[PDB]
DNA sequence: GGGGGCATGCAGATCCCACAGGCGCG
DNA sequence: CCGCGCCTGTGGGATCTGCATGCCCC
């Protein structure tokens, strides 16, 4: 269907901005626990439509709505986690939240296998859940005392293909139009930020796009992966986003973008009409 | 028949996004 | 001189992540 969105871009995407979680929560009955697997995106409700192309594209999970202005796809039902299950071990994931899925995975076949209800099962999903994410809140550390080790293999692969590179874009990417007066200038710029555990991934953008710079401050957990020559956002990543199409809210920006570039690229921004369309382009941008 | 799991949420923490200014270089 | 773009810097909210429990069903 038209609402369907290609499998790896949905994996890029997933990297972005999913989240697996392992939810272990005291139940009451004597010592008995909530054990709450789940696959999570939440957006702002603008990019609905990214959650409900992937719902259909899956079909499964629920989205709901967070606050006023945030809605999320929540996969929690034990069958619909073999679906995600399923898709990842297919279209796996490339950034350090591969490590997250997969003790997702297997902090599934452990409640598949119905360990967890035995006398020590419980325990292998606390030392599960300590190695992901943020690890173990304080109650848990003080009921499994011995569950110490937040030690996991760290991620190291190689971008796979545009398609994951656009769902990744997507989420944690932007491109915007810069106007600085020394005449008013235009700048197109693209950049994507990300956590300094992927400072390999984030470097090899480098290396994959044939242009662009690593930034990282003098302060800071976080870099950044900027293009600024004209030529390489023309040649090089303009075409790669046109193979590969962007989703949400951000591929209306990418098209807004390019029609600056074609501006631009026709030497048609020097016009004062030229660079009036810009200022239009953009002002529409915010939105 | 007690619990395991679902349905359906709410709440906290931070990693992003969409930028701006200084300035050298060709 | 001039325009590009390398390099530094960042506010704050859209993310990422964690927390909650009554109901259903075997
Ligand atoms: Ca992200
Ligand atoms: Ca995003
Ligand atoms: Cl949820
Ligand atoms: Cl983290
Ligand atoms: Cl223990
Ligand atoms: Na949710
Ligand atoms: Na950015
Ligand atoms: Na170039
Ligand atoms: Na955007
Ligand atoms: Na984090």
């Amino acid at each position: 269907r038209r609402e369907s969105i290609n499998p790896w871009t949905l994996t890029g995407f997933a990297d972005a901005e999913g989240s697996f979680g392992l939810s272990i929560l005291n139940r009451r009955g004597t010592a008995r626990y909530h054990t709450r697997l789940s696959f999570t995106i939440m957006l702002h409700n603008k990019d609905k439509s990214i959650l409900e192309n992937i719902q259909s594209t899956w079909k499964v999970g629920s989205i709901l709505n967070n606050g006023d202005h945030y809605v999320s796809l929540v996969v929690y039902a034990f069958e619909d986690l073999k679906v995600i299950i399923d898709h990842f071990e297919k279209y796996p994931l490339i950034t350090q939240k591969l490590g997250d899925y997969k003790l997702f995975k297997q902090a599934f076949s452990v409640m598949e296998n119905k360990e967890h209800l035995k006398e020590n099962g419980i325990k292998e999903l606390v030392r599960i859940k300590a190695k992901m994410n943020w690890g173990l809140n304080d109650e848990l550390k003080k009921a499994f005392p011995e569950v110490i080790s937040r030690e996991r293999p760290l991620i190291n692969k190689n971008i796979p293909n545009g398609k994951w590179l656009a769902g990744f874009t997507s989420g944690d990417g932007s491109f915007f139009v810069r106007l600085r007066k020394s005449r008013v200038r235009v700048q197109l710029v693209f950049e994507i930020s990300q956590h300094i555990r992927d400072k390999n991934l984030m470097n090899s953008l480098i290396t994959y796009l044939g242009c662009g710079h690593i930034y990282e401050g003098n302060k800071r957990s976080w870099l950044q992966f900027r293009v600024e020559k004209f030529s390489d956002i023309n040649d090089k990543i303009i075409p790669v986003f046109q193979e590969n199409t962007l989703i949400g809210m951000k591929l209306e920006d990418f098209e807004d973008w390019c029609k600056v570039a074609k501006l631009i690229e026709e030497k048609k921004h020097l016009t004062e009409s030229g660079l009036d369309e810009i200022k239009k382009i953009k002002l529409n941008m915010n939105k």
